């Protein structure tokens, strides 16, 4: 098999630096009302162009998401702001490679926060592989009707309504062969309720980890590891990423972080190019 | 058995209030900057002067922590700052109720944390209850000599020179009958490695759970709970604070927290009074 995988440029996010570093400035005697400051950082996907059929890795954000009549609450759009321009929104991108959404066989869901579901309500031709506690626990949202945070009603209305084709990844479930030459990694709770990972391995380019939000920036995968402001499963996170480690170590694979502005920059794109 | 509990006041301490409840006050795209601030919270002890022997729960923080020739690394001490008078020295609090330091049977350490195990070194005649997770984990903090962070490199090389007699909690270990009334309550890891609690049941006041920093305030414990800003085990914190819920609801018990100025304010100390 002689694969194509490219990057699409999804947009901008900012959100408090907190939220990507705990406690990255904490206040001292001398400076008691430190001051955090509102980083930007990139929302991407990889489209894996197999000769078994595409493979989509996350969906970033819906194009409805922001504004006065966006998907997302007030208090979501004030503190975790996407900007895009229409060329950035998924269905373009994928449209200027010549994919149509039905061409479409496996989308990857790395989790079901707003940045990596968004635009999943699209692929009504695919099986959409989720881990099955990530699944669980944004259908309790919907079901709770939770209106705020970061798993978005409208999103999972829309899901439910288009009746996506759903395959759980189940928690003790080994790495699921997708193609050859790309598995689906089992990371379970860490980040979020469930995390799924990609390894790919190209004939040039060698191997590659998509960690997504398992690792959000090369500041986070240290050594020493330092970890985001909230969790849900601290134990897990930090036992993903030494697994990652170990694995990038093992296979002699570059690790993708989910949100690393620095490593995205050195990334060829989907305007310029691909990786075979 | 007519016991008398005495909670003695062992001083002050400031932190970043983001430590105590994470992500407290976000950054938004109108405050890009915001502002953490330094939040001020009782040290304390409690004694139950119980016939079947002195029993003490947690030791604050040792008299020699702070200045220039102090134990607490330089960042430390200005993350962390301890302010306390003399009298607030727990040496000395006990003094005042006719207590020495060889009256103490038992010393339970909720964890080993610089405000909880800075004065286990006084009690050299005492049997020192700790969980085997903390201990483990402070024992290492020595053997690699870190300076820096929560657990003291002087406070641990003190407690080995001074021979003190541990007894571990085990990781899967019931809940300990001290005295009558007495119980240790396995709290598991959480906050740190090994967390331990005290259920006291009095004739005239009835049922109390001293929880240590299982909960810091009661806008920690909510519900709903906000957990602080760096945490050992989130899922184990998560489920501590419920269980802590669970037994004040069924044995009608008062949850005695960790730092909460406003709770500790209403109590009556060791110069006022007692529990019985
Ligand atoms: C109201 C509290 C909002 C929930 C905090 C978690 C939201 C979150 O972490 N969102 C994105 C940030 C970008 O990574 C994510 O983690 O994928
Ligand atoms: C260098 C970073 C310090 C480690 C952060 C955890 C320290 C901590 O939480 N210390 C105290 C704060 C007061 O409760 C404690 O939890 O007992
Ligand atoms: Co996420
Ligand atoms: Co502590
Ligand atoms: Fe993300
Ligand atoms: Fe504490």
């Amino acid at each position: 098999a002689r694969p194509k995988l490219y990057v699409m440029d999804n947009g901008r996010m900012r959100m408090d630096k907190n939220w990507m570093i705990a406690m990255h400035n904490p206040a001292t005697i001398h400076n008691p009302n430190a001051q955090t400051e509102f980083v930007e950082f990139p929302i991407y996907t990889v489209l894996i162009d197999h000769p078994e059929g595409k493979i989509l890795f996350d969906t970033s954000c819906n194009p409805n998401s922001m504004g006065p009549q966006g998907r997302w609450a007030e208090s979501t759009q004030q503190m975790f702001p996407w900007t895009a321009t229409e060329e950035c929104y998924l269905h373009n991108r994928l449209e200027q490679l010549k994919v149509r959404p039905e061409d479409i066989r496996y989308v990857v869901a790395s989790h079901l926060h707003l940045d990596h579901a968004g635009c999943l309500e699209m692929f009504t031709n695919a099986t959409i592989i989720v881990h099955e506690d990530e699944f669980n626990g944004a259908l309790q949202c919907y079901a709770r009707n939770q209106k705020e945070g970061a798993y978005i009603w409208a999103d999972i209305d829309a899901w439910i309504k288009n009746n996506l084709q759903w395959r759980t990844v189940k928690r003790h479930e080994d790495n699921i062969l997708l193609a050859e030459g790309v598995k689906v990694l089992n990371f379970g709770s860490g980040h979020a309720w469930g995390m799924l990972g990609l390894h790919v391995e190209l004939p040039e380019t060698g191997g590659i980890i998509l960690a997504s939000d398992a690792i959000y920036t090369a500041e986070s995968y240290g050594p020493p590891i330092k970890p985001p402001g909230i969790i849900y499963d601290s134990l897990g996170y930090m036992n993903t990423v030494e697994r990652i480690r170990r694995i990038a170590q093992e296979t002699k694979s570059q690790v993708w972080f989910g949100h690393d502005a620095e490593q995205f920059k050195k990334f060829r794109k989907s305007t310029e190019g691909y990786y075979e």
